[PDB]
């Protein structure tokens, strides 16, 4: 049971909780759901790094209080 926080440019940031076995996939999801986003759109960014939807928080480096860097791109209105 790995909790971490994903802060924006907005200076705000939005507790999670997450396993090994998920995957960005997955935090992608969910933080999209949780904040009413997409993870479409979302960018995940570790210690300054656009991670994958194919990494696991496991080899993404991520642990139990850590905290992701993100960001929320423009809506598929454009």
């Amino acid at each position: 049971m790995v909790s971490l926080t994903f802060k924006n440019f907005k200076k705000e940031k939005v507790p999670l909780d997450l396993e090994p076995s998920n995957t960005i996939l997955e935090t992608k999801t969910k933080l999209a759901q949780s904040i009413s986003c997409e993870e479409s759109q979302i960018k995940l960014i570790y210690s300054g790094k656009v991670l994958q939807d194919s990494k696991t928080v496991s080899e993404c480096g991520l642990k139990d209080g850590d905290q992701v860097v993100f960001m929320v791109s423009q809506k598929k209105s454009t």
